[PDB]
């Protein structure tokens, strides 16, 4: 997150990190046993960690749980990042408390102008490496499909949307992929891709979770 | 400017010097008829010189134009140097050419990590006095507000930010005040103040021009 701020204490209890030794992506806890992330964060073996704030220093509420099942959306397109969404079944049930809890799926698609919270341990600098210890947060609004298509001519499908600022300055960045865009108590987006970070007229692009609401429930039901 | 270098030719066409008998400050040409500088560079009578490289020897492209109006920010705080910004209307419009051009105002605030270019004819000696003939340039990065607020605990307002190096060595200095800090082709900062030049962990503080974009255009429109 470029241009963000340190997430307050337990303001993001649904945030998880995917790890192969260390964190390579974020994710969102949507069921006591299921995490949604980006399909391009796919790996064969993933350890999910819950309850982290400072990703370097244990604060006591962390849960380390290895993925039991990693199911990337069947129609995921590597080149276009279309259907960039993936479900991870946890090998055991997360323990829900004030530090670890779930986020609701969306009942309606993202509404232009709506304020959302994006979070992650990604790079916080537009150029150069500058990775944060503490979970970063960013309030950004949903942009119109028009502004989104315009910014990325011929790249934007109906399974994507744009949240950010056309002036740049604030944005998601390398390391934030898979993480949550939560608007009005609902997971509307998964951090998907962008053209650089926080560049002018290059807002980040996010998977429209709303299009996958049935696929998620069906997939969870079939794998329970 | 300590630790810098002779700006190349034609690289800083927006740099101006303010003189009320002597070169006391720098400034930026932001309109054919307007200069931004530091409010603490206020004099009742100012002659602006544009197009200077060697501040001692005329090279042919200089324009000498007296200030018609000198408008300091109406909440400028002499004590805190909060709102350290000032607008000067030239008595005639500058001839815009290859060596005297304007610089764009910022469309988004300083994103930390971004390389900037500070410039001026200020003291190049941390200890003592060594004023250069040729304009000095310095590439310096936007420091996180966290790091800025630290170095000057309780001094740093939302109208200020820090550019430079915590190690020391490279920094603006006396006589640089008012001068430009340009990042991505936009005037992000105005040399304002610091504690010591090139001073270890006491980096340069700059007026965040972004917060003044509306005030500036309104003042210019109101005085044209």
């Amino acid at each position: 997150i470029v241009g963000g701020y340190n997430c307050e204490e337990n303001s993001v209890p649904y945030q998880v990190s995917l790890n192969s030794g260390y964190h390579f992506c974020g994710g969102s806890l949507i069921n006591e046993q299921w995490v949604v992330s980006a399909g391009h964060c796919y790996k064969s073996r993933i350890q999910v960690r819950l309850g982290e704030h400072n990703i370097e220093v244990l604060e006591g509420n962390e849960q380390f749980i290895n993925a039991a099942k990693i199911i990337r959306h069947p129609q995921y397109d590597r080149k276009t990042l279309n259907n960039d969404i993936m479900l991870i079944k946890l090998s055991s049930r997360a323990v829900i408390n004030a530090r670890v809890s779930t986020i609701s799926l969306p009942t309606a698609p993202p509404a232009t102008g709506t304020k959302c919270l994006i979070s992650g341990w990604g790079n916080t600098a537009s150029s150069g490496a500058d990775y944060p210890d503490e979970l970063q947060c960013l309030d950004a609004p949903v942009l119109s499909q028009a502004k989104c298509e315009a910014s990325y001519p011929g790249k934007i499908t109906s399974n994507m949307f744009c949240v950010g600022f056309l002036e740049g300055g604030k944005d998601s960045c390398q390391g934030d992929s898979g993480g949550p865009v939560v608007c009005n108590g609902q997971l509307q987006g998964v951090v998907s891709w962008g053209d650089g970070c926080a560049q002018k007229n290059k807002p980040g692009v996010y998977t429209k979770v709303y299009n996958y609401v049935k696929w998620i429930k069906n997939t969870i039901a079939a794998n329970s």
